């Protein structure tokens, strides 16, 4: 048996639902470490441990922006912090580091005896998710930290589109009316250029920059796709592969792309 896979066998409707089958609760970090400010969203009845993810937002952009990823991945069985980075106006390099700086912290809490997450977290078994500067600099932390189990950008944006580097499972979140990081100078040409992974890209119809974020009308089919990802890959959970595998039957689909997918 895979030793990680936690909750019920899913279908379409559990995954479209607003909450998993977890309860969660959440903490500010106290003292954040290596980045501006923190929230902790966890499960508190998963039944084994589960695995971390952290999420950054854009540039001028808050945990507001980012905070609904927060409950709907914890519900499903995830640690998953959220930051402040420690200017709004930090550049992608400095939020890969900072995104990588919440996941150790996140390891850290996991043995502070006074931390909620105390024991709950598998610190092998990390992911990375975040907005536009955020996401690019969630394809940073990937392509430099090749352990981590997945990524899951929204919008992203870098300076530079060859992410070939990548090896991490990589599903790319994109807004077809994007007019900050259009996606066919940004998000699909950073998709196109990643060759040695399983990826996909999703993009939806008449999206703004903002489509993905907290607020969105689409969080039916983008926290389906995105808590299915992340239990494909950072659980091993084939239970999930259809769902972060497949063309999903929705209106609100305007571009699909996927390799190297199971």
């Amino acid at each position: 048996a895979n030793p990680y896979a936690r909750g019920p066998n899913p279908t379409a409707a559990s995954l479209e639902a607003s909450a998993g089958p977890f309860t969660v609760r959440s903490f500010t970090v106290s003292r954040p470490s290596g980045y501006g400010a923190g929230t902790v969203y966890y499960p508190t009845n998963a039944g084994g441990t589960v695995g971390a993810i952290a999420i950054v937002p854009g540039y001028t952009a808050r945990q507001s922006s980012i905070k609904w990823w927060g409950p709907r991945l914890a519900s499903h069985g995830f640690v998953v912090i959220t930051i402040d980075t420690n200017s709004t106006l930090d550049q992608p390099e400095s939020r890969s580091s900072q995104q990588m700086a919440a996941l150790r912290q996140v390891a850290s809490l996991n043995g502070t005896s006074s931390s909620p997450i105390y024991g709950k977290v598998d610190t092998a078994r990390m992911g990375v998710m975040g907005w536009s500067m955020g996401g690019g600099g969630s394809l940073i932390s990937a392509a430099n930290n090749p352990s981590l189990k997945a990524a899951a950008p929204q919008a992203p944006w870098h300076s530079s589109t060859n992410f070939s580097s990548v090896t991490v499972p990589t599903l790319i979140f994109a807004c077809e009316n994007d007019s900050i990081a259009p996606v066919a100078s940004s998000a699909l040409p950073i998709y196109d250029s990643m060759s040695q992974n399983a990826k996909q890209f999703l993009e939806i119809c008449g999206g703004s920059h903002s489509c993905a974020n907290s607020g969105n009308s689409n969080q039916e089919l983008i926290g389906k796709k995105g808590v299915a990802w992340m239990k494909r890959f950072m659980d091993n959970d084939t239970r999930y592969s259809t769902f972060a595998c497949e063309n999903p039957n929705s209106t609100a689909v305007c571009d699909f792309r996927t390799a190297n997918c199971s």
